[PDB]
């Protein structure tokens, strides 16, 4: 084999050859020869032979040794430089080599980062052929995966719109696949993730979750997962909601929780999104999901947090009350709150109760179901935990007070309530440090207050000093409780 200095025809054959593997170790041994290969493909305008170089240098990244020669001679850079061509038959062999090294060759990824690898990858993904997409989108996955530097750049590139237009315009499996295990990559990223949200992200990856091919529902549940939590407010959100609350039902695990933890990131404090919810069954779903679930807490603490979600400050809040009634979910809801569950499914499962509470004909069941004394003991336990990360026992503390305080409108729980010496404890808990204690304490105090005997235990605990004080708190709505208790002593 020899070098050929002018017309192209060297490349026609050394191509040709390529194929035979015999002589492909002679062509792989030769670091003059590559270097020429190369040199020739970065440099030529016939299309021909520029399409002969790099089918060349394919042919050769299916080797060990073949890798190495590319690499050591610079190839990669050149093979970026490809990337930019007319010619879709050299883009083709440009991505896919590159494909290759990205895989096997040691020090590759490196190297095309180094190139401008990342921009001109990001600006392919407004071609249309699917095969070509589907390496190049996996490339990026390849590069962009624990590399936070890659991340930044692909998004600095516009790739969150360019992913997600591809995830709204194909149906090619292993391309939404590849397509999808980028953005899931990207989704933890603190600044991609609101730049997908931005794209339309969500809703683009919603379309997907009724697809038969499970690694594709999995990847878009995952990359939702992360996305949801604090997105935006998006509108088109109607259908992923539906198919969400449809995938409670699942038989994969992973499915389940995954719909349980988007639904409740998206139902967090978006009252449109807790209508729709409610509106497409979520409540009866959520409830049979708890019931399923057993002692899963991946599964319930998100399922509960959903529930709590869905239980306020919406205009169908008070059928949700009901709801989770109606469809048996009480008894559940209260065990939660007893061993093993840990705090933040107990924490959450306050939050429910306290929820639930605000439903006058969930006061009995709620009572009956034994929620109060158990409220109590995690209320005893977690202020005394106080008194001497993860989740913090005031937390607990603010949620059990805050429960009571909303079951003691019932004239049985006041009885039960008092029953258990709960008194005490709400007066000094006038003396925390903690606004938000403050308000609940002085409001499950003004509701027991009512009752003539609870006044006077009240005022015989040594409350008009605490309470006369907190009349000029900052906080209105515990000055204006103190005030109310005050009074009907």
């Amino acid at each position: 084999d020899e070098d050929q200095v002018v017309v192209n025809k060297a490349a026609v054959m050394v191509h040709q050859l390529s194929k035979k593997e015999a002589s492909r170790h002679a062509i792989m041994r030769s670091p003059q020869m590559v270097s020429a290969i190369v040199r020739t493909m970065q440099n030529t305008n016939d299309v021909e032979t520029a399409r002969c170089t790099a089918g060349t240098l394919h042919n050769l990244s299916h080797h060990r040794e073949g890798l190495l020669a590319i690499f050591k001679s610079g190839g990669i850079p050149a093979l970026v430089k490809m990337l930019g061509s007319p010619v879709d038959s050299v883009l083709f062999y440009a991505i896919t080599t590159l494909h290759n090294l990205l895989l096997h060759q040691e020090g590759a990824k490196m190297a095309v980062r180094l190139a401008g690898g990342l921009q001109k990858m990001v600006a392919l993904l407004n071609k249309t052929n699917v095969k070509f997409l589907a390496i190049t989108t996996d490339c990026l996955q390849i590069l962009a995966y624990g590399n936070q530097e890659s991340k930044l750049i692909i998004l600095a590139s516009g790739g969150p719109q360019a992913l997600v237009n591809i995830m709204r315009t194909y149906t090619y499996e292993k391309l939404l696949w590849t397509t999808s295990r980028v953005l899931k990559v990207l989704s933890v990223c603190s600044s991609n993730k609101p730049a997908i949200v931005e794209a339309g992200g969500m809703q683009a990856l919603g379309l997907h979750l009724t697809d038969p091919s499970q690694r594709l529902v999995q990847n878009c549940l995952w990359t939702l997962r992360n996305l949801s939590d604090a997105a935006t407010k998006q509108e088109g959100m109607e259908g992923l909601l539906g198919t969400l609350v449809q995938l409670l039902g699942s038989d994969d695990i992973n499915v389940v929780t995954c719909a349980a933890g988007i639904l409740s990131n998206l139902t967090c404090n978006n009252y449109k999104n807790k209508m729709m919810v409610c509106q497409v069954g979520g409540i009866e779903a959520l409830v049979r999901t708890v019931l399923r679930a057993g002692d899963r807490e991946d599964i319930t603490e998100p399922a509960i947090c959903a529930l709590r979600h869905l239980t306020s400050r919406h205009q169908e809040a008070e059928m949700a009350q009901n709801a989770v009634r109606l469809h048996y979910g009480l008894p559940v809801v209260v065990k939660l709150l007893h061993p093993p569950s840990h705090w933040p499914l107990i924490k959450a499962t306050v939050g429910l109760i306290r929820n639930l509470a605000l439903c006058p004909a969930n006061h009995a069941p709620l009572r009956e179901q034994g929620a109060i004394p158990r409220l109590v003991q995690l209320l005893v336990r977690a202020h005394q935990d106080t008194q001497r990360e993860g989740v913090r026992m005031e937390e607990i503390v603010e949620g059990c007070t805050g429960a009571l305080h909303i079951l003691a409108r019932d004239v049985h729980n006041r009885i039960v309530i008092r029953g258990l010496n709960t008194i005490p404890l709400f007066v000094q808990l006038l003396y925390s440090p903690i606004e938000n204690i403050q308000r609940v304490a002085a409001g499950v105090l003004c509701e027991l207050a009512q009752d003539k005997e609870a006044a006077e235990a009240i005022e015989a605990e040594g409350a008009t000093a605490p309470l006369t004080e907190l009349l000029h708190s900052r906080n209105e709505g515990v000055a204006t409780y103190a005030a109310a208790v005050l009074f009907r002593m």
